[PDB]
């Protein structure tokens, strides 16, 4: 809907899609998804053609048939922590990512070199 002088904390996320399927111990799976949109983020339910990517700490079964059809990328819940702690959008890491497209993998196994 509508709304006035929103009290967000930044705007990092600012018009980007999150969509969590689950979280950690010490972080909920919903968890994140209130913070992102206080970070001006946007927060669905399932992933599609205008969705950033997928927050998982683990396989389960909703993330997997995202991992079987091989479009999107999942991350870890943490990475998200890092922007909070730092208020910042931290760069992608091979520690946080724990699936990327054939197309966007490549570019990594290059950096890894």
């Amino acid at each position: 809907g509508s709304s006035g002088s929103s009290g967000k904390i930044s705007n990092i996320f600012e018009d980007v899609e999150f969509c969590v399927m689950s979280g950690t111990d010490s972080q909920p799976k919903p968890d994140l998804e209130n913070r992102i949109a206080e970070f001006g983020g946007y927060i669905v339910q399932n992933p599609g053609p205008d969705t950033y990517c997928v927050i998982a700490g683990s396989e389960n079964i909703r993330v997997k048939n995202i991992i079987l059809s091989n479009k999107h990328d999942v991350v870890k819940p943490a990475w998200l922590l890092e922007c909070f702690k730092t208020k910042s959008f931290v760069p992608w890491q091979p520690r946080f990512m724990i699936h990327m497209c054939p197309s966007t993998k490549e570019h990594f196994a290059r950096e890894y070199d």
